[PDB]
């Protein structure tokens, strides 16, 4: 079928993507390209960046309007606190995985390789309910210091979407379409359609997003100047990042599934692998969340209000291979530094990992400097990050995936709740 097809070349383009990208480098790279044929060579991939960036406003708020507006707001709010707690618990799991699979397997035993914390939550909060609903869909709120020599916080609004702000407010607003009554239909209608009108827009950019992918991969692997280095310099980090994840998609959360419904959690994954092969290849979560609300929607019995509403809130704030890599990167550095570990610096790692999760930029830089948090909030030195985002081509694919995945199953768990 042609949903296979697209599937397939979506995945087939990352490994066409390293094979271009490693001839390339043999064959000179970037110094044999040049920066003017470098450009044009990498222009792709940042032409399906765009484009995906694109659709994440409309899709991300039409989306939450509807289902917000499509549930009783008891039932609402029940569903919504038991999502979060799920949404809670699996991230912190996922960061003690990372801690642990660290601390032992330690990728760091080899010789070979800011905003205060605070601030950095005040911030959080204050995106959380956007001063403005024009200015938070390309910026977000950021606090910088001036010294009067004491250091006072001043803050402004930087580019970056507000994609908490506004979900928040899309939940609310539908909220109170909801309860509204008769007199709110006119909007839910007009909202739904244009999620629709979104969706289409989707599925026509998943048929470019091969092409993107070939030439991002190709790209950031051509930036690399020594591959074979690089890999035996970060191979065991690497190694701790993707057994970590794939323990915690493969094993834990099938594991709480299970426990939880009793049904198998195996069958329900292979619903939606689809979903998950385009997230593997396009790292977004916004492009396979139409996808990936189709397929549980169809494939499995999950219901149309409960998808709706979950999927697009799980989409942002439920990071659990992010906070995996997260806390292994930390770990990472803290063993480079030779910076020894103790509890509370561990249990610090923890919870600002598992804090700043949330509200994580759809922007690559979103998962790094989460990253940088809690380096500063354990006293880490930041200039080893080079190392860690010099394999993030392959590492952040790895957490998208678990980024959807826990989303999925999170709905298959609140069926359960409302059965
Ligand atoms: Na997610």
């Amino acid at each position: 079928l042609r949903a296979n097809l697209l599937v397939l070349l979506t995945v087939v383009a990352v490994v066409a993507g390293v094979a271009l990208g490693l001839g390339v480098s043999g064959a000179g790279g970037a110094l044999a390209l040049g920066p003017e044929r470098l450009s044009a060579f990498v222009f792709p991939g940042e032409l399906l960046l765009r484009l995906l960036r694109m659709i994440i406003l409309p899709l991300v708020v039409c989306s939450l309007i509807g289902g917000a507006a499509s549930l009783d707001p008891g039932a609402l709010g029940r569903l919504g606190a038991w999502a979060l707690l799920f949404f809670l618990v699996t991230t912190l799991l996922a960061s003690a995985l990372g801690v642990g699979l660290a601390l032992a397997l330690q990728p760091g035993a080899a010789s070979a390789a800011s905003k205060e914390v605070l601030d950095s939550f005040l911030d959080l909060a204050r995106n959380i309910f956007p001063s403005n609903l024009v200015s938070a869909a390309f910026r977000s709120y950021s606090t910088t210091y001036e010294e009067r020599r004491v250091k006072v916080p001043v803050g402004q609004e930087v580019e970056g979407m507000n994609i908490l702000g506004l979900v928040v407010f899309a939940i609310v607003f539908g909220v109170a379409l909801r309860k509204l009554g008769p007199e709110g239909e006119l909007l839910i209608r007009f909202f739904n359609s244009f999620n629709e009108a979104t969706m289409v827009l989707v599925s026509w950019i998943m048929w470019y997003a091969p092409v993107g992918i070939m030439f991002l991969v190709a790209g950031k692997i051509v930036e690399m100047e020594d591959v074979g280095l690089l890999f035996a310099r970060l191979g065991k980090y690497i190694l701790c990042c993707l057994l970590g994840h794939a323990i915690h998609g493969l094993l834990v959360l099938p594991l709480i599934y299970f426990l939880f419904t009793r049904k198998n959690p195996y069958r329900f994954l292979w619903g939606i692998v689809t979903p998950l092969a385009t997230a593997f290849g396009t790292s977004s979560s916004s492009a396979t969340l139409p996808l990936m609300m189709k397929c549980v929607e169809e494939n499995n019995g999950v219901a149309k209000h409960i998808s709706r509403f979950i999927l697009p809130i799980g989409a942002t704030v439920n990071m659990d291979g992010a906070a995996l890599f997260q806390c292994v990167a930390a770990v990472f550095i803290a063993q480079l530094s030779q910076q020894s570990l103790d509890f509370v610096k561990i249990i610090t790692i923890l919870v600002t990992a598992t804090a700043s999760s949330v509200g994580a930029a759809g922007i690559p830089a979103g998962g790094v400097l989460t990253l940088a948090i809690i380096l500063e909030a354990v006293n880490l030195p930041v200039d080893h990050i080079s190392l860690i985002l010099a394999v993030d081509w392959l590492v952040d694919r790895s957490c998208t995936v678990l980024n959807v995945e826990g989303d999925a199953l999170g709905a298959g768990l609140l069926q359960n709740y409302v059965d």
